[PDB]
This record gives C-alpha cells, sequence and structure tokens, in this order.
C-alpha cells in the first residue's frame, strides 16, 4: 500500500495565508513542520489575469519570515524587498494584479540567510494563473483528477525524527540534500488517473537537488509549459531535467490499465548522485482507473513573440563566484563522508556576485523599465550548479550555459542554468521596484543564496 497523493487545495479568488508550525509524519516518525494554512506546503492560489486579489499574510511562527511570489510579474513592493520582513505575530497585506500569461508559479519564504532553512521546514505554495487563452485549449483541467500538481522535494531527518537542517561549510558549498523524496509531502504516493491524458504541473522544490523526470517505461512526456507559461507547441521529451524552483507542465498518456511510475533519473551534480539517487528513483505511482477524461493534447498551444534585435540593448555582466576556501573545505567534507559517488559524473558571505556578497540595502544597479536588456551570467571559475533566478519578469534564454537552450526551455523562463560556463538571457521589467522594495536576482541553490550569492536591483521609468 502507498499513500494517496495529497492535492493542495485550489483557492479560487480576499485570501488569508497563515504561516504556522504544525506536525507531519514520515516513515512512522513525527516531525515539526511548517505550512501555509496547514502542517506542510500550502494551497494553490488561483489568479485570473487582469483581476486583482488581496492576500493577507499572517506570521504565526516565532521567527521572522518573508514571502516571494516566484514567477510573478509584479511591482517590487509585493515581495517588499528590504521592507518585506514579517515579524513574528505580524501581518502584511499585498495586492496581486496579474498581467502575464497563464502559468504555474509558486511562493515560498525568501529571507537572506534563512531561505534554505524555512523552505526545508516545509513552507511552499502554488500560484495557478489562468487567462482567456489557456481555457480555449481544452487541456486536462479537473484539479486533482487529471490536472495534478507535483511538488518534488528531498529532506533528511535526524534520529529523533526531526528535519535535519544545517547551514554549515559543507552545505554552503554543495547545498542541503537528503535521502528521502517527498511528493506533495508524501513518500512515493499513488495517483488514480483517468484514461486519456494526464496533466502534471511539476515543481522542483528542493533546496539544492536538480531533478530529471521520466516515466518508468520511458513513454514520452509532452511538455506544454515552462516557468512562465505555455510553449507555442508541445515538445515531446524522453526525460525532463528540472532545476531548483523551475516548473514545467507536461501531458502523459494513460492508455491501458497497467500502473507506471513517474521517476527521476540520476543527475551529474555534486552530491546528488549519492545513494539512493545513484539509480532511477520513483516519484509517484500512476494507477489508471476505468473512467475517461476528455482533456486533449492540442496541436498548437500559444504564440511566442519574436526575439527582438539585440542591436543597441544594454548588456549587464554578472559574475558568480565562490570563495576558494569554502570550495575546498566543503568539497573535502563531502568526499570524506560519501566517497567517490559524491562526484559520480566565516562562510556566510563567501558566495558572491560581481565580487560582492548580498547587501540588502545597496542595490547593485538600476535596470530600465519597459526596455529589453541582455544579462550575461557567468559561472566560469567553479564547478557548482547555479540555477539563476531573476525577480519581476519572465525572460527568454538566449544562451544556456554556453549552448542555445533546448526547445522546451526557449519560451518563458524565470530561471536559467549556470554551471561552469556562461548564460545570456533577454529580460524586460514592466513594473517599478524602488530602492526600498528592490527586486532580487540570485542563485536558487538556496544555501548559495543564503551565503551571499544574490544581488538587489531597482527598476524605474
Ligand atoms: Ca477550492
Amino acid at each position: 500500500e502507498r499513500p494517496t497523493l495529497p492535492i493542495p487545495d485550489l483557492l479560487t479568488t480576499r485570501i488569508q495565508l497563515t504561516i504556522g508550525a504544525g506536525q507531519s509524519t514520515f516513515g512512522g516518525k513525527t516531525a515539526t513542520t511548517w505550512g501555509y494554512n496547514g502542517n506542510l506546503l500550502g494551497p494553490a492560489v488561483k489568479l485570473q489575469r487582469g483581476k486583482a486579489v488581496t492576500v493577507d499574510i499572517y506570521n504565526q511562527l516565532t521567527e521572522e519570515t518573508t514571502l516571494h511570489w516566484h514567477g510573478l510579474e509584479v511591482p517590487g513592493e509585493v515581495d517588499g524587498g528590504p521592507q518585506g520582513i514579517i515579524p513574528p505575530g505580524g501581518k502584511r497585506s499585498v495586492t496581486l494584479n496579474v498581467d502575464q500569461p497563464a502559468a504555474t508559479c509558486w511562493f515560498h519564504p525568501h529571507q537572506h540567510g534563512k531561505t534554505g532553512r524555512q523552505v526545508a521546514m516545509g513552507l511552499a505554495g502554488l500560484v495557478v494563473i489562468e487567462d482567456d487563452e489557456i481555457l480555449k485549449l481544452m487541456l486536462p483541467k479537473q484539479w486533482g483528477i487529471d490536472d495534478v500538481p507535483v511538488i518534488v522535494q528531498d529532506k533528511k531527518f535526524s534520529a529523533d525524527g526531526q528535519i535535519d537542517y544545517q547551514l554549515d561549510v559543507m552545505t554552503a558549498a554543495v547545498g542541503w540534500f537528503g535521502d528521502t523524496l517527498l511528493t506533495n509531502g508524501a513518500i512515493y504516493p499513488q495517483h488514480a488517473a483517468p484514461r486519456g491524458w494526464l496533466r502534471l504541473r511539476l515543481l522542483n522544490g528542493c533546496n539544492a537537488r536538480s531533478l530529471n523526470f521520466a516515466t518508468s517505461d520511458n513513454r514520452p512526456l509532452y511538455v506544454i509549459a515552462s516557468d512562465g507559461g505555455l510553449l507555442p507547441e508541445p515538445v515531446k521529451v524522453s526525460e525532463l531535467p528540472v532545476l531548483m524552483g523551475e516548473r514545467f507542465e507536461v501531458l502523459v498518456e494513460v492508455n491501458d490499465n497497467k500502473p507506471f511510475d513517474l521517476v527521476t533519473l540520476p543527475v551529474s551534480q555534486m552530491g546528488m548522485a549519492i545513494a539512493p539517487f545513484d539509480k532511477p528513483h520513483p516519484v509517484m505511482r500512476i494507477q489508471p482507473i476505468a473512467i475517461s477524461a476528455s482533456g486533449a493534447l492540442p496541436d498548437t498551444l500559444s504564440s511566442l513573440p519574436a526575439l527582438p534585435s539585440l542591436e543597441g540593448l544594454t548588456v549587464r555582466k554578472l559574475q558568480l563566484s565562490m570563495d576558494p576556501i569554502l570550495d575546498m573545505m566543503g568539497m573535502q567534507m563531502l568526499m570524506e563522508k560519501y566517497g567517490d559517488q559524491a562526484m559520480a559524473g566565516d562562510f556566510h558571505h563567501a558566495n558572491k556576485i560581481n565580487g560582492q556578497a548580498f547587501d540588502m540595502n545597496k542595490p547593485m544597479f538600476a535596470a530600465a523599465k519597459g526596455q529589453y536588456e541582455r544579462w550575461v551570467i557567468s559561472g566560469v571559475g567553479d564547478m557548482m550548479l547555479h540555477p539563476f533566478h531573476i525577480h519581476g519578469t519572465q525572460f527568454r534564454i538566449l544562451s544556456e550555459n554556453g549552448k542555445p537552450p533546448a526547445a522546451h526551455r526557449a519560451g518563458w523562463k524565470d530561471t536559467v542554468k549556470v554551471e561552469g560556463n556562461v548564460s545570456e538571457v533577454l529580460v524586460k521589467f514592466n513594473h517599478d521596484a524602488p530602492k526600498e522594495h528592490a527586486y532580487m536576482a540570485h542563485c536558487h541553490l538556496l544555501e548559495h543564496e543564503d551565503t551571499g550569492m544574490m544581488l538587489g536591483f531597482t527598476v524605474k521609468d
């Protein structure tokens, strides 16, 4: 027997999110965990393009927190920038006026120095943006039945059953990773899927572990959407790498009564091919049921504007770097504890952008509003994986780590891979972020961000 896959409540849209500590059980041991309106994770907030909703956020924890609307094209005031800290027992109200295509976004704490720990404790929620366009496509759309969110996260636990989180020299170097895989908070759950097409909204919500999705019988995954929404057409893939914080929506066929698994395949990332992730690892069991769903795989999904002329656009260079000491010690501890499988394929300001660890009150530059810019992000100089996330925008990747992006990564993205080479993205910011509410750009390997690999920037007309 497997647990049934939990489905976050879809909150149709004033909304309250109460941030609080509860309890969860994993393999018969109880752990203190944190959730939005629950023990763990959070709801799926449903937003309609062009309609405003106010979100009341109440912090019932005993420590400060913040909330990042990951993927939303909103003013910097929504996250709050440096003015976004919600004290224990405090509250903050924001207004979300969505003006972007349909997409699956998400939200999560984002306080510098504490983001890894607060996500590890359980905090994460979803944002389902809908528009007029996507509803004409007749995709699978019955939430929790044939339209299913899949939030995949690893954790590790102490002997006493508690979540075993630490920001130490080793995790500052390679990230916090564990040996237990959760799917919407459950270990290897099952989902009962109607015959036809099954839509999976995939979110890599790990602190540091990259994932690579596939099916146990290697049937195709039809990618229909990236971080920022629909592709122009479905893209058939046999495997789907997903970086930390990225989302993809895929359709998979359910065409007989035999169960199969969604799995994740071993990645070439420091520390992440350690057992039990040295082999394909099940994510969830898909059990077909003898009732039809009528959702379709459309031949065409959407229209993607042409990349504009790069002639005359501002080019901003961002160099990612890691203190050489941190690299050395952290590497040595990883090798000492886990051996060769770890390579299969002060430290609190040691990770930097442009030679600077994040300074919350000094934005690095002012970006133009409503103008395309080319941002060049280099990881030359270290071998670590850095998924690079830019707030306030959905951008287009021009070069992903020294190569043009894969077709299913060539649409709307808020994250780009950087791993030893150079990426280039085309960004435009439609909304204001003054100094007091600055946007951020940062590595989404959370322990890197927490140890300085983040910058602030403003946006003004
Ligand atoms: Ca509901």
